[PDB]
């Protein structure tokens, strides 16, 4: 009830900034999301007791993959988390309540590999779920932690509450297939300009939210260089990897996932904030204003790989 979260100074400032680092002490991280909650959604909004259960087997379910890994999971709950204390009024009870959960859990049981893959290689989530193959499983994944004994964070909800709260969750998850992203970006871009975008519309805060999802999910490219650089290897760990399992199968995987094609990185991180990153953020701060920092950090990230091929670094 009185057992109110405290950060050290440093960090107790920090996290509010949309650049935050979480760290590289994991047995923190937990402290931190509680910290997030208590802060965006009051002290009450879950029983302590039923959440830290909840946050340790969500733990528990992230795998020990280069990238798509637990600390991950609190990156993207953090950058959500400075989203809703720069747009305190804007968002329901609930919807803070879903979303830090939606991006605790959104890549729960994660195996390192794209969509595109597990179809190549024929895996079995790829005949249960056709598309959104990842995305479904994490949401199938968060419901099953939520109905283990004592993990019912949610249970102090209204029936009508409780399925309003799994549908945001649910939405919020799908919504980071990537693949889904540049249709919603184009949907929200043509809304905006049009003027026929309304808070007020169900599925018009469900695009918006769609698009914070995709923002904080790509927020790598929004922290300090030094922190980008070294993320982008763990990206590309992955990404490599899966580009040997492609090669395993017969097939030449795309450059991206090529490890002899590590040369042209530059190049590709350029194609991917020109064609991704800055669109998605460009559009998120019309959308809503208070999220500028991410478009600006976006800005001299990209700028910092313009210095990477012209040599500089
Ligand atoms: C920093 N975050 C990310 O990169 C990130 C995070 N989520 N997602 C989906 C991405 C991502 O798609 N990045 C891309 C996209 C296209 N690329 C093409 C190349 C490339 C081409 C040729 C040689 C070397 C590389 N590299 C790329 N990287
Ligand atoms: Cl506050
Ligand atoms: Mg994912
Ligand atoms: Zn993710």
């Amino acid at each position: 009830g009185l057992m109110q979260f405290t950060l050290p100074v440093r960090l107790c400032k920090e996290i509010e900034l949309f650049h935050f680092d979480i760290g590289p002490f994991e047995n923190m991280w937990p402290g931190i999301f509680v910290y997030m909650v208590h802060r965006s959604c009051g002290t009450s909004c879950f029983e302590l007791e039923k959440l830290c259960r909840f946050i340790m087997s969500v733990k528990k379910n992230y795998r020990r993959v280069p990238y798509h890994n637990w600390k991950h999971a609190v990156t993207v709950a953090h950058c959500m988390y400075a989203i809703l204390q720069n747009n305190h009024t804007l968002f329901t009870d609930l919807e803070r309540k879903g979303l830090l959960i939606a991006c605790l859990c959104h890549d729960l049981d994660h195996r390192g590999f794209s969509n595109s893959y597990l179809q190549k290689f024929d895996h079995p989530l790829a005949a249960l779920y056709s598309t959104s193959t990842m995305e479904q499983h994490h949401f199938s994944q968060t419901v099953s932690i939520l109905q283990l004994e004592g993990h019912n964070i949610f249970s102090t909800l209204s029936s009508s509450e409780y399925e309003q709260v799994l549908e945001i969750i649910r939405k919020a998850i799908i919504a980071t297939d990537l693949a889904l992203y540049f249709g919603n970006r184009k949907q929200l871009e043509e809304m905006y300009q049009t003027g026929s975008l309304n808070l007020n519309n169900q599925s018009h805060r469900d695009r918006v939210i769609g698009l914070m999802m995709t923002a904080c999910d790509l927020c790598s490219v929004t922290k300090l260089w030094p922190v980008t650089k070294l993320t982008a290897n763990d990206i590309y760990a992955e990404f490599w990897a899966e580009g040997d399992e492609m090669k395993k199968l017969g097939i030449q995987p795309i450059p991206m996932m090529d490890r002899d094609k590590k040369d042209e990185v530059p190049q590709g991180q350029l194609g991917f904030y020109n064609a991704v990153a800055i669109p998605c953020y460009t559009t998120l701060t019309q959308i809503l204003p208070p999220t500028e920092p991410l478009l600006k950090a976006c800005r001299d990230n990209l700028s910092q790989w313009e210095k990477v091929i012209r040599g500089e670094e």
